[PDB]
DNA sequence: TTGTCGGCGAATCGCCGACAA
DNA sequence: TTGTCGGCGAATCGCCGACAA
């Protein structure tokens, strides 16, 4: 189900639709994959390259449940939700899980109060259909919403601990959808050679104008690289200037506009704001919206 | 400590010491890399390439515990061991471990037969340098050699498997270090990038003289790609023949010499071998030796 | 509102010889 | 030689209100 592959990825998640052109954003791409590992043959690769979506594929590892997209790029000429992070008791093997009031009325089926005590056995599948039971029983003095059989159980299997975060979905069907975020954490390539096979694979597909893949890592991607092209174009044509206020979909103040890295990637406008928070330091435009709407 | 890494990476590997010359053979490197998943711009490539070995560089997964190398390359102008497949109840939570009696006797230190019951208290780092306490009993009837205290620890903190393997390993020191082998089983970049990232790379290090890297993967890798230069030398002024018999470090019969992949890598010698076994089907000169030995 | 706790009953865990393959 | 089993004692597991933040 495509809502709880969004859920799991982030709320400000929503990806480009197949069969519109997109701006990819090679540094931003290479931003991603040099996020998981800590000189290399420079190539004339534009800072932007108009692609046609071809095709997306929405993936969820089995045993770690990351969830990863596969895109397909040519370069050219609402639901019910509620998340919580998990606490040491939810984790605990001592109790069970203790469910928001405002999630278990605004998203959890209605429980018939006229029962002693209220009391039903969801189920809710998650990413690969496995199915999970959980009791929902309200219980307590002061009385609250809680999950026992079947809790314990989904905390070790998906080896979940504090401060990780489970999520739930609930379409206009009874059927319950289940969730993981888990939180903030080189195997087959080094990464300058993961560096290069980015690069080269771009260029590739860049002077020949044939279709290429990558793969998208929400929670491991900071900046989204591969945007519409018209809410791209949008943002060139806009003129930002040194003391503007602007806002992130938090505030702060524009203290600068040059390049991010004139040396690769010069005249880009991946990252060329220099910002100043109010309360990282180098956005791009169109991730900013003027501070005063 | 390396003879850890090595006993599970396996028996028979041992890499090429850092300093000498080794002939780097990128159809394997692919092979490697292409096991994890499932054209490309032709590069002009040799079949193999002589380096210089850098540097090594062995490294093992903290919580996967798989073993892996990086090497360094620049191209050119002993102790008691012993290892058992864990069977179910070695796993379960029932019992403990039973340690084969040839085991105790040529690699566990030796118990005190004086005692009712012999016992010790057996400590044991891993690769990362973690201990690891067991008690080492001598019961039962027949008597026997178990692991009970701290077996079934290490059983779920590792979480092993029956099928799995487990390794021991007893230096001239009184430490011992225990391993895991487990049983056979794309995240950040496509398949066609990490090919064409392997290709690139070794192409601009090749044209360049400049030195590059690599992972190895000796549980995922099905032949080594990086081998002595002389011991590839040696394989290539051999004259095999159609008919001879060969043997391997299982024995076989030579029904074929031609190109494993004459399309993109004519003339090598990769997997160059058609054989035919007795009781996988291509290899190369380097790792076969005429079987009447 | 909700995180943590103690309390017991329920249950898995773990060490021990008893047995065949 | 050694994998699996039953047997109990040891122990974690799990559901329940009682309590403050
Ligand atoms: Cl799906
Ligand atoms: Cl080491």
């Amino acid at each position: 189900d495509a809502e709880l592959w969004y859920a799991c990825a982030g709320p400000q998640k929503a990806l480009p639709p197949v069969g519109s052109v997109v701006a990819y954003l090679p540094q931003g791409h290479i931003e991603q994959v040099a996020s998981f590992n800590n000189q290399i043959p420079r190539y004339n690769l534009p800072a932007v390259i108009p692609c046609m979506l071809n095709d997306i594929q929405l993936s969820a590892d089995p045993d770690s449940d990351e969830v990863y997209a596969t895109l397909t790029l040519c370069p050219m000429s609402k639901s019910r939700s509620f998340t919580k992070t998990l606490t040491v008791s939810d984790t605990s093997t001592h109790g069970g899980f203790s469910v928001p009031r405002r999630a278990a009325d605004d998203c959890l089926p209605k429980l018939d109060m006229s029962l002693n005590p209220p009391n039903q056995e969801l189920v809710a599948k998650d990413l690969h259909g496995n199915e999970w039971r959980f009791r929902h029983i309200f219980r307590g003095q002061p009385k609250r919403h809680l999950l026992t059989t079947g809790w314990s159980v989904f905390v070790s299997q998906k080896r979940l601990v504090a401060g990780d975060a489970v999520l739930f979905l609930r379409g206009e069907n009874g059927q319950l959808r289940v969730g993981v975020r888990r939180a903030p954490r080189p195997k087959v390539l080094t990464s300058p050679t993961m560096h290069i096979g980015v690069l080269a694979a771009a260029a590739h597909a860049a002077t020949e104008k044939s279709r290429f893949s990558l793969i998208y890592n929400p929670r491991s991607c900071p900046s989204e690289f591969v945007i519409p092209y018209s809410k791209y174009l949008k943002a060139v044509k806009s003129n930002f200037n040194v003391g503007q206020r602007f806002k992130m979909k938090h505030t702060g103040t524009i203290t600068g506009i040059c390049d991010f890295d004139p040396a690769r990637w010069p005249g880009s406008e991946w990252r060329s704001l220099q910002v100043n928070w109010d309360e990282q330091e180098r956005v791009s435009p169109w991730e900013v919206e003027p501070g005063n709407s």
